[PDB]
């Protein structure tokens, strides 16, 4: 255990008197509420989002990065950094990977997910970098670039994050890319598209059916012109096109501002075109900031059409989850706890929704009940629910007050180089 | 005549020798360039825009209305007036209809456009505002309604807009909604749009075998939190749902901040979806400001796409575009005249583009000379052009210069009561 | 009463039991934290802010209006749904007036305010629109008008509203024009400045010793392309050019997507120039939607910044709080009711942060820590604190609920007649 | 010379010949609208923007940097490259140095800029990253980070870089910092604002009686929260507070989306606090783009304010321009020939405005009129006039096309390492 057992057990007895008086408290309230307590947390304690393996390591802007102590040094030592997010939290079991980055060999990675109690997630293609002896650059474009040796090049390293992804238990792939243009009439937009298009069918066929394939928009950034996945619509095309494995993963810093990116969601859902989602918060860009520390009642809102999806009876509906952040002024460690816990808070408060009070609102155009039906939920501090399903799941009551307490971050300073 | 022609042959006669200088002159320069000047003069001629009824009106904001002088009342005054921007800039052959504003007999209604010389385009239901004596209030909704009667009463009336349109040469049915919801939970984003997608296909139904059913999307306003079709991702998935007969319409100013509106315009060409563009400019929302007067470079863009459309062919392009301004600080006509001139004006631009050189430089990803390429055209003075196409075709070389000569405005504006 | 007080007391008793049982566990749970649930609850019952009278009555847009039933006739109708709102919530003791809209005997408005329990704020002019009989339009603009008569005459106007509110006992006046242009070239930005600043310094000059003039920016609507007081920059610049009796209101939905508002509030602040406050939520412009309805976190970000004046020891600091909204498919009076106890909610959470440890993780930079400080403020459920708040001064504990078992809305719904 | 003369001579004669006759049909054209095309000619051969050293490499983004041939290498290399822009677009005599990157001998620099025929702008400090061997880290801020000693630090560098230009010929310092926060309550926006106000005091107290002190606002990025000079209304405050040496630098791209740039310059303008404008061209956010290659219209709106600025006789104007952009996918050296070259254009055309004519329209209120007043300025083609000025000063007639003639690039790639 990256934490010992002893400071676990310790830091939980020390909180464990105002959590049983908060529990109990926030029991009383919603069975007065007609809402079991031990329902919500049942659930809860279910709840599953999968850490990034880059996002373990302090990120950075282009203009600068700033490390800090002990820092992880490869994919090992990045595991090593997750299994104490998912032992303290117990909602991040799986980690997603990013190719090259972590690439190494299958049967290692395999071998310590299982030592960690870890699993995988999406495997993550990287066609919006140059690797080391790369034979074509993917300055202009990858799998729509104009030239069709960089196609195949990029089409075959997608391939090859299938057979990693397959060889250690991942089942998705998800395609992030820059392609775009910087200058009005630099590319056809048509014809980037075709081309991706068909890059994508020859991914496709390599896609095991066991798998889901993920194409991921974004509005801006690297290009700043154009991008050939721009957002939802073009999303949708994608996935449409592929196949029935096929589907768009949402982003929440991808969208334009103001964008009401909970409608997308409702939209892919009801065309079973729903992924997945990269949780992160935002208020200017592509931010990648921790999740809901910006605008945590978008983030309730999205997870109030995930659960709505639920209750409509949406057959096959097991979108992915994964937190796809850039930690540059917090020890990474903690902001993916917190992030984790956020998202956990956001589906907590979104179960105690009174869907049957909310649909009559609906249907008479009482907007000002419905609203305050949603925000009923909304307002409800799930803290102690959280908190329980942690401490019943040999998890932390306080996380970050665990980890602190720990000297992790002390340890590993110690163990790597500065 | 609304405009005294001795008035447009002596005003144009004036200006006969500088207009002559300056089509030679440019005449040489496009010659050099390999490009027949008369080539391109030939298609401004034959490029039409429709022209909004209501437009000839001044507009306001929520705050107030300021009219001028002379103001229309009534469809006849409009297409009286209507007919000016035709006669001078012959650019604007046809009018839309919006019912129930223009709601008159049909048969007058068509004299009166033969009289003046105007065509009737696509039509434009109303069930964004209440009626005198209407059954079911739009407040909450029309098409989208979650009461049943109130649907009926919006598909009732899109149909009688057809049968209106029938009865005086239309041949497309514009539905613009302003259902949406302002707060979150009011509306449950899937059902609404359901119930939007079951009543349009009544309307479908009442579709003639040689008409048009077009969907605009919009952002927001008059729904301040989500809109049900508030993007073209939405509105792809409407016309595609529908049938063959339906199609999108792009206006330019009911998109997201920073958003590529030429792109979206390409995706759905590609698609064979883009019914047809909306024309206006804007700086913050949906400004509805003269076309071209805020970012004339991004309108020239837009005519790129619809250029290379043209020229490379392309299944399904048959679009139907319209000016849909308001005007709330300057003479209605004034405006339509110059706003349509503006319109010609890209598309004569993009005209002029090399395409050979362009489609090199993209192939070769020289993005600084790609972009020089759509420069060279945009950077030319095309104003010569237009001048004599107006000219040649019985309009006026200067529109507004002969409109301000005529004293037209002050003519209506003795006939009719401020 | 405009509520009869027997339905209040009924509807205050029905939830009596959850209101003990939710305030009790919340009072256990604050003093764990070291907090006095009973302070903040003082303080909370004290948290006034202003209701438009404009707001009574529903909104709309340019595309239309959709009126509910009982729509109020006239000021003296608005001022008694605002005493509906006064008596439920007890946080909207005083109405703002908009000239000419509610022009009227000044003494008449007087005694109805006092008889209704009611209070004036800032007086509000109006040279967006065009009044009967005047003339100059301002269609092309008013303080910044070209025309120098034009100028002249919305400078009177705006002196006329000072005389009026000294009438009723107001102590303000705030100014929000359309004026800006629609096409580039049409105005030359500096000049209509210039003019903007002479003219506003008359209506400066009229103030009386104990009043202030409040100026109110926005980037857009009506005018399409520029404004002349279009950011809380040119607003500064206004403000402390005219002089110290001269502050910048702040309303939230009057900037660029994306723009840090409670920065602006926090620079206002430290420059003495924070005026006060227009309340309202959005998404993509000036929606005019109720407050906290879309951004619960923003609206309590600017509070934090609020609360943190009076951590730091700022003098004379009284900012004056307006709800400024456009109630378009609502009942006005339900949305001005949970709009002010929205606003009560975000200032009650304000005041539950730890400023002691948020100082320490702030020197320290421990940004998560100091993130997370606010955070358990802001997750806290205050709910309990405002409906006890209520329940002591007077008012319900369920506003709404309360106001929808009176039949108020039915009632004034018989009382008056619909426009024809 | 750093391009052969007899390579820049034979590109022009071929081109001779066309220019000659697009120079004399555009002075025609301006003569009938009383002006005289040499004294516009003679304008803009007096108009200079100063480069940014840092501008002539290949820039990239956080998720990656695409390095093009011959990329230079220290701060020698780089003014050779500049040397290239100002020989051939003779619009770049100034280049902006940035400290500790171009470190070096102030003497050596010296010698090699009167070599290459350059002098030096402004100085641009560093205090957004971290270099080797610094005692205090900037990841938490700088100027107004709230360790003392870190402040003082960053305050010692500023100094640094005043010594360093004073020694060269600069004659002011720009100061622009990544300064914020990322989360809500990192940092207390109050507190912030007094720590950078007081290190800016320190700084300006070591401005020589000459310099001035340019302070640069951006909404975000580095910071994704808060910022401390976040716009144009705290780069106010700052100005006023530190003094009548202390101004304000306004980058195209550093603002919120649909902001009217062109107003903020007129407001700094007025108010005599707008120490210089940073040129480049943007979509989405600080894209760092080839000025004028999205929004050609926004770039000469903005001239039209400086230009105004003249005109109404404003008295010591002397803003201090320069382009600051990121040249990620094409010839660095290109894209600052062209972006130059757009900023002439733009300028030229602001030159071109009938002033008289536009206060006459403003006068009376007639919008139309004035916007095609502006219009009638911007729709002209005013490249013979930059052709042929730079023709007349020893620059090329095509910068670009003369540049691949040289084979300049080629050159270097060869003499500098990959
Ligand atoms: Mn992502
Ligand atoms: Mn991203
Ligand atoms: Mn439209
Ligand atoms: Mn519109
Ligand atoms: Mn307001
Ligand atoms: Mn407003
Ligand atoms: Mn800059
Ligand atoms: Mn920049």
């Amino acid at each position: 255990f990256r934490i010992a057992q002893d400071v676990v057990a310790r830091e939980n007895d020390r909180r464990a008197s105002a959590l049983k008086e908060d529990y109990e408290a926030l029991g009383a309230n919603l069975a007065r509420r007609g809402v079991d307590i031990e329902a919500v947390t049942a659930k809860v304690e279910k709840f599953f989002v999968a850490v990034p393996s880059w996002g373990v390591g302090t990120g950075g802007t282009r203009f600068a990065r700033f490390p800090g102590t002990g820092e992880p040094r490869g994919i090992f030592d990045k595991l090593d950094d997750c299994a104490v997010i998912q032992q303290l939290t117990r909602a991040t079991p799986n980690v997603s990977l990013h190719i090259p980055w972590d690439k190494a060999d299958p049967k290692e990675l395999k071998a310590r997910g299982d030592a960690l109690g870890l699993g995988f997630d999406a495997m993550n293609s990287n066609t919006f970098s140059d690797a080391p002896g790369q034979a074509h650059s993917y300055k202009y474009g990858s799998l729509s670039h104009t030239n069709a040796a960089t196609r195949a090049q990029a089409v075959e390293h997608n391939l090859e994050c299938i057979e990693i992804g397959k060889a250690i238990g991942s089942k998705a792939l998800t395609v992030w890319i820059g392609d775009g243009s910087n200058f009005p009439g630099q590319s056809n937009f048509t014809r980037a598209f075709e081309r991706y298009l068909s890059a994508m069918a020859e991914i496709y066929k390599g896609l095991p059916d066991d798998w889901k394939l993920f194409s991921e928009h974004k509005m801006y950034e690297p290009a700043f012109y154009s991008t050939v996945v721009q957002d939802w619509g073009t999303n949708y095309l994608i996935a449409q096109t592929l196949g029935p494995k096929a589907q768009c993963l949402v982003d929440l810093g991808h969208h334009a501002p103001n964008t009401n990116i909970e409608m997308i969601v409702a939209r892919l859902i009801q065309f079973g075109k729903l992924g997945g989602f990269h949780f992160n918060d935002s208020k200017y860009g592509d931010d990648d900031l921790d999740a809901g520390a910006i605008e945590p009642y978008r983030l309730f809102l999205v997870f109030n059409e995930l659960v709505d999806a639920e209750a409509r009876g949406v057959k096959g509906f097991h979108p992915a989850h994964m937190i796809d952040q850039s930690h540059n002024v917090t020890d990474p460690i903690e902001s993916l706890i917190n992030s984790a816990n956020e998202i956990r808070r956001a589906y907590a408060q979104a179960l105690l929704v009174d869907r049957a009070a909310l649909s009559g609102y609906q249907e008479d155009n009482d907007a000002l009940m419905a609203t305050e039906t949603l925000k009923r939920a909304y307002r409800t501090d799930v803290e102690p629910i959280l908190a329980e399903a942690r401490r019943r799941t040999g998890g932390a009551v306080d996380p970050v007050a665990t980890y602190r307490a720990s000297g992790y971050r002390a340890r590993v300073a110690a163990e790597r180089p500065a």
